[PDB]
């Protein structure tokens, strides 16, 4: 059994306004847009700005999602974007009440 | 029942420095002032700048609050400034452990 | 029995990339590092930017450490950095899972 949630700290969901406009797979980091407060994939550009983890799948046409507040997830499942940092990798939920591991 | 506490995950609470100045009534979104590190009551420019919902009123001369700094609300009992984006206004939590709906 | 987590909120832990270059106590603030995204011990300088509590010493060569990412402790059993102001301490960790009371 391969555990998605690598951690035994209680998951949590929530739901926003999305800012999204394209097919974008479950279990993917979302950090928030400056300019519109709407949330949308985690750039990788910074540690500590991703405030969250897709649950559901998004057509790119939806004005709400729904994703993880809180747990410890594995680094495996997530869908990193490409060649992000590592350092920003491992601590891109720093600050918010999630966190991932091996 | 009307239930203000439109979640299941645990509510928990917190103190901190207060730097408002006025009268303010409970369940009130709180951010952080840039300038002195108190906490005010969220003037909603910025999603995700809420860190957490006032607890119990607030006469408008005390140094500290109690906040609750987890858990998920009901949109309705939360008082929300006047005419406040609504993106911003289902973002205002995202990246703490806090969090609302219907 | 002198309590370090003055608190019943259970207290989980996270591992993230450390940038600290010294030998660093537990029970230590913990902020991010702007430009790399490591983890480092918090300046004090602003309220909210601390996002975790060191769990175990560091040497100062670790280029992972281990931080508690939410629970209530104990002001006292933290290490606070010299002559911090006291409102940014107070709210030192709010928007995140973490708080600390007397």
């Amino acid at each position: 059994e391969v555990r998605i949630f690598a951690g035994n700290d209680p998951a949590h969901t929530a739901t926003g306004s999305s800012g999204i406009s394209s097919p974008t797979p479950a279990l993917t980091p979302l950090m928030l847009d400056e300019a519109t407060g709407k949330l949308v994939v985690w750039d990788g550009q910074k540690a500590g700005s991703a405030v969250g983890i897709l649950v559901l799948p998004l057509e790119g046409t939806e004005t709400a999602l729904t994703y993880y507040k809180s747990g410890t997830f594995a680094t495996e499942a997530i869908h990193w974007p490409e060649s992000v940092d590592e350092h920003k990798k491992a601590n891109a939920f720093a600050g918010s009440a999630l966190s991932h591991a091996a």
